[PDB]
């Protein structure tokens, strides 16, 4: 029974969250034959009382060249870059949910990924099946993905939709646990352009570019807008599509009106939605937010890693569409 | 570089949708250094008319040993056991779409599958993804899974609600193809009981006998059924479910009165919803039958295997329901 020897960056809802479901299905890495052993906690406020053993608490950067695992969910993009690389250098796998890292510096972790050091499902809708799906669509080329990535901006369209206000729905998507204390990235769409990012990396091209996705958000949307779509038989939802158009594959991020029986907008939860030759179309749902749920996803890479499975890869070389793609109607 | 050798068992709807589909994409491997080269595709008759060039047919079983990967879709049990065991005997990988072999042949197969060296997503609703999404699960306990899995007797009562007899609903699903001459498999819900007991061993516990797996198929069915269910707001689906009874695993499957709402209910293609700890609720849909949505699977697991990933394992240990569930009303 050798010790997993994990070095957890963030001790915050998720980083939480994980510390405390490793210990306990620590049965379930007894099959593996290993202890978990955390060698420390890195955390931003030492002093927010936490479900974390104090002698585990770091206030400061620690060495990371002695963990069999590295496990990321501390947010922003700079600080976590620059702790990670030594480790992923030392040949030292990554499993993290920070979407905004892998979106703006994959210049510096692609290489890494590209050798299957980089473990993310939690990256995208937590721990739901977003990256698993799309690495069993490989099996068919894609034709159109579309996309309501965002918890926090599904929870406040679902809301406003019920006669909520903007600012009713969206403290209550914190008080919640979807939505962080500033959710500008969430409302702006940038959270679901860097999960969109990801898609298209790991589906069909693996360098494109975070810059290119077109992003708006919800910041327009009212109680009244929502309720005359729903008069049409239209549902309005925040959506991440990739698209074929002109030859190359377009990625944009926007309120679309869709019909009110979609598969989009009928979903418990958040959604990915895709149409591929020869499979067809396909859908997945779950939570796309919260400390539990992204845990889960974490937890289900390390048991990916401990069965012996690379990480998640990127597209093995760009290709076209097949197809151009039709946008949804805007809002 | 190196060949990817492969022998085809199985020269059908979905041995010939593989064939050709791998011709297609045949260039793509080269992203993994390999170009792919059949050595032979085991066929019952080949003079029969099929879309496989007629001097690779084999009327005849031939040696394996050379083959990188043998794929095998040719339905039954004893005659593809005993074809594949000597190719996974010698390290040789399968994948296969064969739930029957795999459900009822577990004693001899369940030791390769531990060594990762079977590769069945195309096994349980086609090119969907199902295993893949059971694999990121593992992240969470389960607390209950419920799937529509079969999609002959999907197709039968999406008719019979439209009005059409039970005989009206078969007859065209075996016209189109769908269903066999004698549809007993399907419409005894055994092929979805071979689906549930994949399911379970996977997720749950590596030895789920397929003889535990209690079914009920259409017989009881009629339209009237239906409309009563429906003037209560439910349709009737078959549904494959496992949950917690008595504080161990009960499998089934029967048909369900599901409220109208439920993502299963809502389903236009095959499905599979789950609820677990703490991720909570998840949901997967898509084609789950066809000769081109299960070569997508097919070429999804060869995908999966040239990435260096291993096969499908089973859980790794088998753990008790960790909460009492409770399927659906049934008829
Ligand atoms: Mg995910
Ligand atoms: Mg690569
Ligand atoms: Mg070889
Ligand atoms: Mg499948």
């Amino acid at each position: 029974m050798e010790a997993l020897k994990i070095a957890l960056l963030g001790g915050g809802t998720v980083g939480s969250a994980f510390y405390n479901l490793v210990l306990e299905r620590a049965e379930e890495l007894s099959a593996f034959g290993v202890v978990p052993r955390f060698l420390g906690v890195l955390v931003r406020d030492p002093r927010k009382p936490r479900a974390i053993p104090q002698e585990l608490l770091r206030a400061e950067p620690f060495d990371l060249l002695e963990a069999d695992l590295v496990v990321e969910a501390m947010g922003g993009v700079e600080a976590p870059l620059r702790l990670v690389l030594p480790a992923l250098e030392a040949g030292i796998p990554l499993i993290t949910a920070n979407k905004a890292l892998l979106a703006e510096a994959w210049e510096s972790l692609r290489p890494f990924a590209e050798e299957g050091l980089i473990y993310h499902e939690a990256s995208v809708m937590a721990g739901t099946p977003a990256l698993s799906f799309l690495e069993t669509l490989r099996g068919s080329e894609l034709l159109e993905l579309h996309g309501i990535l965002n918890g926090t901006t599904l929870y406040i369209l679902q809301e406003m939709e019920k006669g909520r206000t903007y600012a009713e729905a969206l403290l209550e998507a914190q008080r919640l646990g979807y939505a962080e204390a500033d959710p500008t990235l969430d409302v702006e769409g940038i959270d679901a352009a860097h999960k969109l990012t990801l898609l298209a990396r790991l589906l069909v091209d693996p360098g494109f570019p975070f810059a290119e996705v077109e992003a708006q958000g919800i910041a327009r949307l009212t109680p009244e807008v929502l309720q005359k779509a729903e008069a049409r038989g239209e549902r309005v939802r925040l959506v991440a599509s990739l698209f074929g158009e002109g030859g190359r594959w377009r990625a944009a991020v926007a309120p679309r009106r869709l019909p009110q029986d979609h598969p989009l907008a009928r979903a418990r939860g958040n959604a990915l939605w895709v149409r591929a030759r020869p499979l067809g179309e396909a859908f997945v749902t779950g939570p796309g937010a919260g400390g539990g749920a992204t845990a889960s996803g974490l937890f289900a890479d390390l048991l990916r890693f401990l069965s012996g499975a690379p990480g998640h890869l990127p597209a093995p070389r760009a290709r076209p569409p097949l197809e151009e793609g039709s946008p949804w109607p805007g809002v």
